[PDB]
């Protein structure tokens, strides 16, 4: 484990990340993702182990410890110099795919805030993301062509007049662009509104999917599905228009059974945070249940003195992964439900103590 | 009106003593049946009768006072609002068919200890109610009541059979003993109902609270009574009452080193359900009190007396949840006050 | 306890029990039942305490230590005298109704061999009880009889010529007599062919119970349930008949399944033993399926080296109150089920190994 690697898994959550986007109580982040390859070099799928290693090597050399304005110091991060452990939390803070866990000459070059991740030698040579909290994907497109412009000054992409960046995916050419939006829609699903909106947004060339990439704890990310032919403008734009229509009815179930069943709503939540204060075993299943629950009731006003970050915190806190590389070393299930009680609720009354003690100062 | 005190609180200072053996015993209750020799039993007496017994009781027992026991006090259960009289239910202090007694009334020791019964099953019904296990205890100050009330009432009594009761099975001495046991960890691991059928076979009865076994509170009284001594009828009850008291404690002991961390969990998310839920029925609420009072006993939980549990146990209790909020309440009221209530008193203790 | 009473609740089969009777495989024993009342004394139902205490001190006086030629000596144990666990075996002996344990002034005087129980002071005031092994109802009737003469030599009995032995339940005046039957029934139970039996048999004026008076164990036991008008004799045949009716159809079915399903029913019987050997918690009612089983593996040659006397002691032993006692004091079920465990696989494992070691000799 690097200083830099330490960096990487330490926080479940980024400063970067806990800083409050347009949107928040709905879209928890925004990602662009832009997709390249060296030009005169075999995608992926038939590369051999000596190209592999020169794409890396060339990053390592020519931008890590380098720098972009306004976005800060890039680390590059191999996946052969990280444990099993270490690179599931890097999947679980969503800095890197599944995919690239078992990518030989994977890596990635990470900003050291977080925002940034190029990662190298996955479905494509380079994969720039760029993640923002809340609802930000132009913003999110800006930072992504930043870093684009950087690495071409340095690489030649794979490209054609006629068919633009060649991609490994057929469907990919073109922009090598994927806008996706990760959602919590716990009113529409409590409506059981959700099943009836799913095949509408794959009707658009949409895709939802899980938090992993079933919905467990009312989070869905919604990407773009379809891109051959498109422009990027259009890209985010049909991404944009169904996450802003998607806000919208969110908001409005909310309002509607805070309006119609306020106090069941609010024995809901306040049994979810009953669980997570008081339980001495829980899974990840019943957490992020719970977890989504009472991240509800602070949207809605019900439940108080409690920041979102917290809830999002321990989101990943809770995860299998950062649970047992926070605990050191692999753990049974039943022990992982031990110690995830255990951290929530210390966590939860700390939070608690602190708006106890520094209100009371006042 | 000194009725006030007996429908205000809902657990008598009388009650939070702490009796024998009160983490798996509750409460010890005698019961002494009598009747009137020459007045027919309530099953046939007339409106005259049953005005004139209770104005016996009135006359020269209301305002009275035995030694050791204080002043006791009348109360007739046509003087007493609907849910008065449900709070004396709930508190156990009389039984629902007394409030059904048009002459009905029960002369009640201020400290609560004692409350005489007038005009239900017989003309006479004698109980001590003691906290914990203390059914000798209690047997004696119910003979001293027993003697108070036989300085100036002549019971209905037969040479061959003893006291005559209205119910045929109760003829001799009209004695039933009881306790109230909290049996949480028996039913966890399974084992209650293979126990309650050889408690049947010993003469004995088993019923929930108040009269399904919410609360995993079971009510072990004498069923089997006819030829019986009073002190055979005691120690019968009385060495059940030990036996399940040992086997509670083995139950819990064996979990509490089993499945240490699965208890703790379950206690403290009834603990949890207890002070944040907004809804909550009279059902969930005594799943969820056995639960705590189970993890104050073995020491899971800490800060927290056993006695606002009780105490809750009875606040809680739909009369009094009506009564303590001064009007009747719909079911969904009531369980909105109810979690309210609950809520509240937990966070208080918790400071 | 006095040394009688331990005499009576020490073992859980009398040596006159473990006589072998006529059609052993079938009937267990036959039973024989004469109810009579004390002239001039009202019947259980309303007499008085000091009655109840003059019908057992007479019996105390006369009978007590008294002998009958043939029988033996007469024990008097008074239900007071006894605890409740004691007096719980008698009754799982099959000596004492559970209605005596209530009984305030209940007794019984009891033969030593175990072969007669007069109870005192329940439905009536004497209960003459004579139980044989096997099927053998004139010979109890015989012996009923000759307790019947010596318990009128100084008892006057509630008599009138026009309705005969006058007893408290209305149907039982007359001969005051019921005769029963235990049978272990396993093939016609196995084969479903018992609920259309029983219903008929009701149809005979008889009755059919389980062994406590659901059928666990496939032991039922039949009585006779109608008794108004009908002489000792009709009484004693109306039973006798159909019994051996039973016997005829349980060896029969016995017979087919064993030609039929050979392999099946070894496998059964001996997957039965398998718990019973090597089981270290089992309940009565396992305990009951597995013992039948077993005693059908015994009874068709398929379960060798093991007498059917064993699995009678255990069928009474392994019962919850005669256990405990065995024990010592009461026990929780759980506890009863780790301790009747130990107690069929030692006795088990003691009777193979007797069988293992005087064979040898030989
Ligand atoms: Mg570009
Ligand atoms: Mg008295
Ligand atoms: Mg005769």
């Amino acid at each position: 484990a690097s200083m830099s690697l330490k960096h990487f898994i330490q926080d479940a959550l980024s400063s970067w990340m806990k800083q409050k986007g347009p949107e928040s109580d709905i879209v928890l982040s925004s990602r662009i993702r832009l997709a390249r390859n060296f030009e005169h070099i075999r995608f992926p799928t038939r590369y051999s182990n000596e190209e592999a290693s020169s794409i890396i090597q060339q990053f390592e050399d020519q931008f890590s410890e380098q720098e972009i304005p306004g976005i800060g110091k890039f680390v590059l991060i191999r996946m052969n110099d990280a444990q099993p452990l270490e690179k599931r939390v890097l999947v679980e803070k969503h800095l890197i795919s599944p995919n690239l866990t078992e990518s030989p000459f994977g890596g990635c070059l990470l900003s050291e805030n977080e925002e940034v991740s190029v990662m190298l030698n996955e479905e494509d040579h380079i994969r720039i993301q760029c993640l923002f909290p809340g609802f930000q994907l132009l913003e999110a497109m800006k930072a992504a062509n930043q870093v684009d412009d950087w690495i071409e000054e340095k690489v030649d992409y794979a490209f054609n007049e006629q068919r633009g960046y060649l991609t490994s995916c057929p469907t990919n050419v073109g922009t090598g662009l994927r806008a996706s939006v990760m959602m919590h829609l716990p009113a529409l699903v409590l409506t059981r509104q959700i099943n009836r909106i799913i095949p509408a947004i794959n009707q658009l060339g949409l895709v939802v999917r899980g938090i992993y990439g079933e919905a467990v704890g009312n989070i869905f990310q919604i990407s773009n599905q379809i891109t051959l032919g498109k422009s990027e403008q259009d890209i985010v734009e049909d991404l944009n228009s169904v996450a802003a229509q998607l806000i919208e009815q969110e908001r409005s179930a909310r309002e509607a059974i805070y309006q119609t069943s306020k106090i069941e709503l609010e024995d809901r939540v306040y049994r979810s945070y009953g669980v997570l204060s008081n339980c001495r075993m829980i899974e990840s299943k019943e957490t992020a249940k719970c977890l989504s629950d009472v991240r509800l009731g602070i949207d809605l006003g019900i439940i108080k003195g409690l920041s979102s970050n917290i809830l999002n915190e321990l989101m990943i806190l809770t995860q299998p992964g950062f649970l047992q590389q926070y605990s050191g070393g692999a753990l049974r299930p039943n022990e992982r439900d031990i110690r995830r009680a255990a951290l929530i609720r210390e966590r939860l009354h700390l939070e608690m103590n602190g708006k106890r003690q520094e209100d009371e100062s006042i």
